């Protein structure tokens, strides 16, 4: 069960770990700004929103998603 990290559109890190034990999962949204988005990972058990900027937000779990 592990989850590969990496920067869309740029990907910098491509650094895999381990995360999603049992009741983890891999998080990966996108931070709006004006000139350019970034794209953050990390993997938890929280995956909140946005709207007042406008960040995208995607959980995965199992292969990789984990």
């Amino acid at each position: 069960m592990k989850c590969k990290i990496c920067n869309f559109d740029t990907c910098r890190a491509g650094e895999l770990k381990v995360c999603a034990s049992g009741e983890k999962y891999c998080f990966k949204e996108s931070w709006r700004e004006a000139r350019g988005t970034r794209i953050e990972r990390g993997c938890a058990a929280t995956c909140p929103k946005g709207s007042v900027y406008g960040l995208y937000v995607l959980c995965c779990t199992t292969d990789d998603c984990n």
